[PDB]
């Protein structure tokens, strides 16, 4: 219930925004139960109060075909009051409303393109002509006249913001015409409703900000301080800026905007004085908001800071924060994408206390924020975002966005066909035709990636399951680990039993190990992250280990993930096998992917898969229970898979029918399934050697193969060869038995 | 669909650029029933539309023997439409050109070296004497008469920009002379169309920039904003800055460019400073395009930057690209060659949010950046550019370039002993002979290799196939590695299976292991980066891999490409044998050998090969199949090898005919091929 202030709440000047019947530019009705409910009486002028602070002034009236909880409301002053039907407005009499002396309007520039007639005569003085139509300082309003239509934009009143056009208030339309970037992005405002997947995270904001500023008096009685720095921090794309846009829209308190790299100045002492002159600022118009984007910038680490003009700003800060106290009536606001590199000096208690994490989205959080970003989006009927959401796993709601407008970008292609670049114009039946589908988001969601793994990203090959050969009983566990969670997260959420973080696959060389990992990057519906064993060291200090703690954080904001460790022989290998160890890196590197592993343990599922080749030489720290808890023996293929893995590798390549695949499996009783492999590339030269010899032999007269047949498989049997000998085998079954007895 | 975009869609305004006729400057030649189609009658002032945005006006006249598809025109509208013969242009009406009333020419400076006579009389006056000539700014246009022919420069008119010379329009020229140096560099200004192997990209950029400009109504009715960042990586010389210059080139936006160091400043501050009024002056100009060009000397990751003003430089561009106030129709464009080493916030949405990739061309793009680079170039009739570009194989753009020139300075060379240094002049008849043959691209072509591998290269003893003697068996394997899978890679895929590239020589000493490398080197057709086994270990402790890591990248850049381990027992050995072995360095080596030959990645056509003396200190990860999956044994001699190697030996060495080879072969029965050679 924490979420108790985003509830709108009853009121009863609230009521649905509908689709007028007579209603003008100046006029609203009401349904008449309603108008004896508020105690409006018709001819009365009422005010409506919208979303990002937009307030407009009509005349009430009553309609019988309006629904209580309804108002009929036209389009004017739905574009004024910046909402669409279904919204909720509230509705308040206003007295005192006196008779208009002075407007200064001006019209929009492209509605006037061409246009040279009187402005006056034609178009204000007939539609203000004994209408006593009600007006607000900056409202838009559209009169029909001339040879098309003109929409206008009030620059004064007199008075200000609200008065009547009397047949003698003084009306005037001489100025610079208005531009339409203007009221575009003043339509396009952030407020609120923009802001999707951080209800609580909004709540929080709303009740630490919005609250002591509007009703300082309510903690007051109560006797508490309200919070005086708030600090929003968390990885790149989750909305904290987007956060701060939408306060300094929608917040009543004026709002300043600081950039930390802004403050710098050449002048001697000018940058602190600079960011005291910000503050001093805030005090004069209180009560205020102060926004400090990337506060690592200017916030670091004072034991860390070589440089003494930094040190001073940060110092500069910590003094202005304590006094934030003496201030009475500012609030602070911080947005950085590395809360650690801030000094904690900054942090204590009294200085940016209360932290607010704004985190990636849930499944129904990814839902709200497309359904967000495609409100201006033309979509078919096809379209279902709520599968769209549920494809995106780890996406962030900027990866979101980036994956819309690939769609659109995806959709633009499609019509490409039709369209053409160097026209001069463009058809109208081909704009209108022009719309978004299911397909478009299905190619986005192929092409889109998070952003926060593109560095950790490599191009896989396209292996499916029915490519891998044999371990049946395999496949089933990798699917029963990873995609059980991924499709029914309630189940084991429900249960409570700890899972396992770790599947190790030991097993002889070329039996699988990758492939299995492959599956999982192209069928498993996770973030995948393969890494290369000796990537994460680094011949410096220190970053070595950091390198770990980076991807395993990485991996700890897509969730669910899969975290691929090929070759644990690098990174994790036994404590004291390099028994000098002087330097101690790679020893550090073991005991940091340790740490990792047992730092995290939560709901989000983040696996971490290691496919080691000779798992003795590993830490046994790493197969003991809390790490890497399951493990799956690798085995040789036997008989039965050897003719599956013979089918998996030739399914895509013509063969003889004549060639036995169950006899192939027999002969070879030891070969790895790599060996397998080099049987059929073996049989393919050899085809391809008649071929290119077929077609020199034609030409060469002048001037073949279809398929592998049964001699080429028996001229390619003799080079085979079986890569792991027996001896080999016997101390991958002597590492389960020592790990057996131990269990 | 990718590349829907790069389609010239065929409209009845689209013309094939023709020569002239009889045609003067001032018009060009249509054929009637095309002229029908489009409504066109003659003696129309019509406006053309060329590259680069050059606009230039032409009367229409008609021909019978003029193309439905083509349009007549001479060398002066070619030259200020920036086209060239079997280009596209397009031809529209253009009404409403009016009389001109005062217009200011000015002649070419290398055109009117020697004359000093009245410009005006002697050449512009006869020109435009009851002509009424469409004249366009910023035009050139050639006069005959005097001593030479002169060109002059419209360098503004009255009314702007379409007039006619009227006979009461005041034409003068005096003024500042216009110099040939900036003709000249206008006239080989960069253009979309100079930019040679890149497609996709090309769609891509194109979509992002030019689209969203020309049309900025399409995404108003989808209602969406298109991308308005776009960052280049990939190797050096692939063509991002020459992408960049290409875009700067052909777009109207304003063009603003940032090369990364120059942000720097002395003073403090300065460095935000700059950056922030680059921005603002961006934004004022909107549209607008911001080019950072090597943006990683200014945007390096803030948790791996030591100093302050560093890190306040990557927030500065951080909140300047996405702050609270949101960027104004500005599209910010970089280009680096470690995408990497980028601060990962730059790279999300809102900021560097498409990321192009500007790989390395494969055969036929690569052809087609030897094509633009040949254009301006003469060459003979027996040239094949085809061939030039199939045998080029890890070649970047760069050094396709770096192989024309080579070329053309072998055909100088070639006429040097006619021509004199010192001489005041060259013979014409010299230059009119002058010509590239295809002499000089082979000859460039063996010199040429490729920019990548300038630190990988060692010099080779030129052993041919027929220098080692024997080992008929194995040439054979070792000849059909290399070639089928870049040959023939069609033949594999309709069979759909994968090429092997892995084989490991192992056999006792002085039997040919090392030779057969060196006869692959020279031989095959493939980049060939020879590295002993130690050389990549270092002290350091992420070193040693990192330099395995950099070589298995750089025989991928440059693939086809083979890669030779000349002792892989030396960097590649057993796991497990010692333990505390160094600081284990050499066990972690291995594994970044055993990821890289055969991991998660796609494998391209890079073929790893290997020679021991003793494998059986070899890891058996390494020896399993697609990893060196082919085990050849090189054996001593037999006898009738050992006839070979002495034969080979000896093949251009004088020798008696009486002493008798043969027998030497038969004497010999455990000798090596190293010990036969010890023999003569
Ligand atoms: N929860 C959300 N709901 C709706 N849109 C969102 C949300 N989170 C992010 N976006 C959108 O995705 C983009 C994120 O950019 P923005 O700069 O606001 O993110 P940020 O995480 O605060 O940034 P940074 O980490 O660089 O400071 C914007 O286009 C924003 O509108
Ligand atoms: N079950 C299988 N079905 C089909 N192909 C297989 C199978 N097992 C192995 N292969 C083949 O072997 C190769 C896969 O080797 P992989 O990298 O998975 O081996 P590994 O057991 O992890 O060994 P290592 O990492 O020690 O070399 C591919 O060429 C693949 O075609
Ligand atoms: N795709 C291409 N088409 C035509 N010419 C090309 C191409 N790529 C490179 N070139 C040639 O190579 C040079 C372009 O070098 P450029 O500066 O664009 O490379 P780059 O990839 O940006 O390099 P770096 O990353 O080192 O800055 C020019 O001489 C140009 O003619
Ligand atoms: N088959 C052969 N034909 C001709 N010369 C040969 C042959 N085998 C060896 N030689 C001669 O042996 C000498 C060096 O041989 P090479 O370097 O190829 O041996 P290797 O087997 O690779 O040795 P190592 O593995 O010990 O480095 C050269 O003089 C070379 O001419
Ligand atoms: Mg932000
Ligand atoms: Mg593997
Ligand atoms: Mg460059
Ligand atoms: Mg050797």
């Amino acid at each position: 219930l924490s979420t108790a202030i985003l509830k709108q709440k009853n009121r009863p000047n609230r009521l649905i925004v509908d689709e007028a019947i007579n209603e003008d530019n100046s006029v609203v009705s009401l349904s008449q139960p309603k108008m004896d409910e508020l105690q409006l009486f018709r001819g009365d002028t009422v005010l409506l109060k919208g979303k990002k602070r937009r307030e407009a002034v009509c005349i009430v009236l009553s309609d019988d075909t309006c629904s209580d909880e309804k108002i009929r409301m036209n389009r004017v002053v739905r574009n004024n009051l910046r909402v669409r039907l279904g919204d909720v407005i509230s509705i308040q009499p206003c007295p005192d409303v006196k008779y208009g002396k002075r407007i200064h309007v001006l019209p929009i520039d492209d509605t006037v393109e061409g246009i040279t007639g009187n402005l006056f005569e034609v178009y204000l003085k007939p539609y203000f002509l004994e209408a006593y139509r009600p007006i607000r300082k900056g409202d838009i309003f559209l009169v029909r006249g001339g040879m098309r239509a003109v929409e206008f934009k009030v620059v004064e009143t007199d008075p200000s913001p609200y008065c009547i056009v009397a047949p003698d208030t003084v009306i005037h339309c001489e100025g610079e015409p208005i531009k339409r970037e203007d009221e575009e992005e003043s339509l396009n405002e952030v407020g609120y409703d923009d802001i999707g997947g951080c209800r609580k995270q909004l709540a929080q904001i709303k009740e630490m900000v919005e609250l002591p500023l509007r009703h300082p008096a309510l903690f007051k009685e109560i006797g508490v301080k309200p919070p005086r720095g708030i600090l929003l921090y968390g990885p790149p794309g989750t909305g904290k800026t987007l956060i701060a846009r939408a306060v300094a829209n929608e917040t009543g308190a004026f709002f300043f905007l600081i950039n930390g790299p802004e403050i710098m100045s050449k002048l001697a002492g000018e940058s602190e004085s600079n960011l005291r002159k910000a503050f001093e600022e805030a005090e004069k118009n209180a009560p205020a908001i102060i926004f400090i984007d990337e506060l690592d910038a200017i916030a670091p680490k004072r034991e860390k800071t070589h440089g003494e003009v930094e040190r001073r700003i940060v110092s500069q800060l910590l003094t202005l924060m304590d006094g934030l106290k003496q201030r009475a009536h500012v609030i602070v606001m911080a947005a950085t994408n590395r809360p650690n590199s801030i000094d904690p000096a900054l942090r204590r208690f009294g200085r940016f206390d209360r932290e607010v994490d704004i985190g990636i989205p849930d499944a129904t959080g990814r839902l709200e924020i497309l359904q967000i970003h495609t409100k201006n989006m033309k979509l078919a009927d096809d379209v279902d975002l709520e599968q769209v959401a549920n494809e995106t796993h780890g996406h962030v709601g900027a990866d979101l966005a980036a994956l819309c407008s690939e769609a659109a970008l995806q959709a633009i292609r499609k019509k490409m066909d039709l369209i053409d670049l160097e026209d001069e114009t463009i058809d109208a039946e081909v704009m209108n035709s022009l719309a978004v589908t299911m397909d478009d988001f299905r190619w986005a969601l192929s092409q889109s990636n998070p952003s926060a793994l593109r560095e950790t990203v490599v191009e896989v090959p396209q292996v499916t399951w029915e490519d891998i050969g044999g371990l049946e009983d395999v496949k089933r566990e990798l699917q029963e680990l990873v995609q059980y969670p991924v499709e029914h997260p309630d189940k084991f959420l429900k249960f409570g039993m700890t899972p396992s973080k770790g599947v190790l696959f030991y097993g002889p060389p070329g039996c699988g190990k990758t492939l299995l990992a492959k599956a999982i990057a192209n069928e498993c519906q996770a973030n995948f992250i393969s890494i290369k064993g000796p990537e994460l060291l680094t011949m410096w200090f220190g970053e070595s280990e950091a390198n770990v703690r980076e991807i395993f954080d990485k991996a700890r904001q897509a969730a669910p993930c899969v975290l691929f460790f090929d070759q644990l022989d690098s990174i994790a290998k036994a404590r004291g096998g390099n028994i000098g160890d002087g330097g101690g890196a790679a020893d550090r590197v073991i005991n940091q992917i340790l740490t990792e592993m047992d730092g995290m343990s939560t709901k989000k599922n983040v696996f971490i898969i290691g496919a080691t080749n000779r798992p003795d030489i590993i830490d046994p720290a790493i197969l003991r229970p809390g790490r890497l808890d399951q493990l799956i023996y690798i085995p040789l293929p036997d008989e039965k898979s050897r003719v599956a893995i013979l089918k998996a590798n030739l399914r895509k390549s013509p063969v003889a029918k004549d060639v036995d695949l169950e006899f192939l499996a027999k002969m070879t009783n030891g070969f790895s399934g790599a060996d397998l492999t080099e049987i059929c590339q073996r049989a393919c030269k050899l085809a391809i050697r008649e071929s290119i010899e077929s077609e020199i032999r034609r030409e060469r007269e002048r001037q073949p193969v279809p398929e592998i047949r049964r001699d080429h498989f028996e001229e390619a049997m003799r080079f085979a060869r079986r890569s792991v000998s027996d001896n080999d085998i016997r101390k991958y079954e002597m590492f389960a038995q020592t790990l057996q007895q131990s269990r």
